[PDB]
């Protein structure tokens, strides 16, 4: 029927001017927009924002996933490495969910564009470790709010004008307690190649599962946007993972950083590092690459 009123987050429709699509596709559409007075301390300034909305062919599930995501953003609160929810238009028209605009797009594309020949300038090692640290800080914050993301991956990280990493796409994110444990139907919409064995084999999802996906994200980063498990089709992956198969070291990556990835991929979930442990180790490594 209708969405309950949340005045704390409501933004007036007549102050929002939708602009050009940024993408379109499967779940929903994202559109640039000018929002006048969305920073309340400056009520007459128009700020460039990004608006998520439904497409024409949207389904009931599509709508409830958009609602879901907006709800989750409100609950987790604010962090420098998480995309900022600015407001929503929930009343008397299409659901618009308003986010800060990250100028440089998703990390996967940003990284591929900066591959050495054969905005364009080759990434340095220090840059790749920084990016990694930022994302580990975001995830550390997330875990501490009892939220699992479930869909960590380069395509789901946005990059601002100042090259700040923001974890985005909270469509599938859940409170740790709000998982339907052991049920056949659970975790059926997570990209197989980023997903921990136990999310499929056992139908559970813990922070230790997000750590697995972080490992895959790290490999993505150090390959400058490579596709996980090159040339292994999704249909064969799990039998391989069960057998102990793991991706090889990227070239632009130190033995130490690769050992961290392999740690994130420990078969036993409790044997993987915590996000807190990852943050500490990445700090040490970054502080030392800088000096
Ligand atoms: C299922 C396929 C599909 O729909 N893929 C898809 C979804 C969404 C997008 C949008 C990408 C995007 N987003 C931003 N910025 C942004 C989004 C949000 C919530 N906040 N900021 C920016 C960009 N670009 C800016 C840089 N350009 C060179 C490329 C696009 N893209 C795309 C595909």
């Amino acid at each position: 029927y209708e969405l309950p009123e949340d005045p704390k987050w409501e933004f007036p429709r007549d102050k929002l001017t939708l602009g050009k699509p940024l993408g379109e596709g499967c779940f929903g559409q994202v559109v640039m927009a000018e929002a006048v007075g969305i920073d309340k301390d400056k009520p007459k300034e128009a700020v460039t924002v990004a608006v998520k909305m439904l497409k024409d062919d949207a389904t009931e599930k599509d709508l409830s996933d958009l609602v879901s995501e907006m709800e989750m953003m409100k609950m987790i609160g604010k962090h420098k490495n998480i995309i900022n929810l600015l407001g929503a238009c929930t009343q008397d028209g299409p659901l618009y969910v308003i986010f800060e605009y990250a100028s440089k797009g998703n990390l996967r594309e940003y990284l591929r564009a900066r591959r050495p020949p054969g905005p364009e300038e080759q990434m340095t090692f220090k840059d790749l470790v920084s990016c990694t640290y930022q994302l580990a800080r975001g995830m550390e914050y997330l875990a501490s709010q009892k939220c699992i993301h479930r869909d960590l991956a380069a395509r789901n990280v946005l990059v601002t004008e100042n090259n700040v990493m923001k974890i985005a796409d909270f469509g599938l994110a859940r409170d740790i307690n709000n998982i339907d444990y052991y049920k056949k139907t659970t975790n059926g919409r997570l990209p197989v190649k980023w997903m921990a064995p136990e999310a499929l084999f056992d139908r559970v999802y813990t922070h230790q599962s997000d750590v697995w996906s972080f490992g895959v994200l790290m490999w993505e980063i150090f390959t400058l946007g490579g596709s996980p498990y090159p040339g292994i089709p999704v249909e064969e992956l799990f039998k391989l993972l069960k057998e102990g198969h793991r991706m090889d070291k990227p070239a632009n990556c130190t033995n130490e950083l690769y050992m961290m990835m392999r740690d994130c991929w420990h078969a036993v979930p409790s044997q993987r590092p915590t996000f807190k442990q990852l943050v500490e180790d990445l700090d040490r490594i970054l502080t030392l690459t800088t000096n």
